[PDB]
């Protein structure tokens, strides 16, 4: 056997602040034998989930050949905003690895790839403001209008701190168009739009 085991994940794991998650990885290899105490899912530098991101759960199962890795956990209402890369590394019984601990650093080096690499996503959940903003030309907003606006958005997500949004200042992260529709870009550089529509009216 020096045929390595391969994992199969998603190339995203999209996780919420203040909200729990759940995903899948599935291992295969052709021995259909696998050391499931060496089967983990980590950061590149060491056996762990990583530095901003300690709160990256996993646990392995067998289910007829195949493991399966659930990926899970509670994400911080504060913890960064931001993507990480983090690795499923499986062990067959023989040994064998999906990716050498070699090949993790020259991928985080050279920004490539190893099977069992993922994106780990960290998203703010937008909420859409309650209460309705009343504007005098729906398709025209004046300063002070805009100003409500980026009020109204920041009172209807409290949790959303300025270190959150880009250039960490409220007002370059969550701008405001002539018919109130609002892009909120966070600190690296995601963005969700609020339809003007959905809360503004004359
Ligand atoms: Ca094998």
């Amino acid at each position: 056997d020096t045929e390595r085991p391969v994992v199969n994940v998603p190339s995203e794991i999209t996780v919420y602040r203040g909200e729990s998650f759940e995903y899948f990885a599935t291992v295969t290899d052709n021995s259909n034998a696998f050391d499931l105490a060496k089967t983990v899912v980590r950061w590149l530098y060491s056996n762990q989930p990583g530095r901003g991101t300690e709160w990256l759960q996993y646990s392995v199962t067998q289910v007829g050949n195949q493991l399966k890795v659930r990926i899970f956990g509670n994400v911080p209402i504060d913890t960064t905003i931001g993507d990480y890369t983090r690795y499923v590394v499986a062990t067959d019984a023989a040994g064998n690895v999906n990716a050498t601990q070699t090949e993790m650093g020259n991928a985080a080096v050279d920004k490539t790839s190893v099977n069992g690499q993922f994106k780990l996503i960290i998203r703010f959940r937008i909420k859409t403001p309650e209460n309705t903003v009343f504007v005098n030309n729906p398709n025209q907003l004046t300063e002070v209008e805009k100003n409500l606006v980026r009020e109204a958005v920041k009172k209807s997500n409290p949790d959303l701190r300025a270190q959150d949004v880009l250039n960490s200042n409220y007002v370059t992260g969550i701008t405001v168009s002539n018919n109130g529709t609002t892009t909120i870009t966070y600190r690296d550089g995601r963005k969700d739009i609020i339809d003007g529509s959905k809360f503004i009216d004359t």
